[PDB]
């Protein structure tokens, strides 16, 4: 049964991500998803419905990180200048030198982890897994 | 930057397969959560520390899990004998009869987003994710 192994494994190995990249990024203020937050952020500004649907948490979970990052310095709410209701998250300067060094955490641990496959082997597996991706995220 | 994609690739996966899972899941009258708890006591029962450490949920929601599939039917807390405050989550009869439903369920969900690869591609790409799962637990 291994097509089920591959989705099993997979969900293993985000859970234990989840739990490390949270443990190494608390020393950048930050947890996982305050980070999504800043990697979305890093490309233009989003809207924080996009955030929650892209990164499938809730609305509130959304709000605590975002007003968490504003007070911290890191994204700034863009209100449109006719009607303020409408509110884009964008990254500020500090925010993008954070999320430089939140980047290079996850390198590490990637590196880390990946350590027994090759670069072959790396490539390999990151293009048939993204076919994986693409599925899921039709049926989802 | 090969290493990290594959990472973050996986957490892409998992999320939306998370969603997906839940969702076929609820005809069952379960979340992913209380499968999880059904697939963990399955092959035998389990302390409820074992099943927050090795999903990576919090006493509270394995409390929550257990003691809805309780309700349900699904599982036992057993005590032993002359400590009654060892207690172990068993599966019952219908809780194995559901648990066979919800492998189903995953199989097929698996084998849809799996679908553009090949047995033999699958096999590739499970032995190799197989060794980055056994590093992140090393490292957990």
């Amino acid at each position: 049964e291994n097509r089920i192994q591959i989705m099993s494994t997979i969900a293993k190995i985000y859970r234990a991500m989840s739990r490390e990249l949270n443990r190494r990024l608390g020393e950048l203020n930050l947890s996982y998803l305050d980070f999504l937050v800043l990697r979305a952020t890093s490309d233009g500004p989003k809207t924080m419905a996009y955030l929650a649907n892209r990164y499938f948490v809730t609305q509130s979970a959304i709000t605590a990180s975002v007003d968490k990052l504003e007070e911290m310095g890191l994204v700034v709410r863009v209100r449109d200048r006719e009607d303020r209701r409408k509110i884009l998250i964008e990254i500020t300067e500090k925010g993008l030198e954070t999320f430089n060094k939140g980047i290079e955490i996850y390198k590490k641990l990637a590196n880390e982890v990946t350590g027994d496959l090759s670069e072959d082997e790396v490539i390999l597996v990151l293009d048939k897994i993204s076919k994986i991706l693409k599925r899921i995220e039709e049926i989802s």
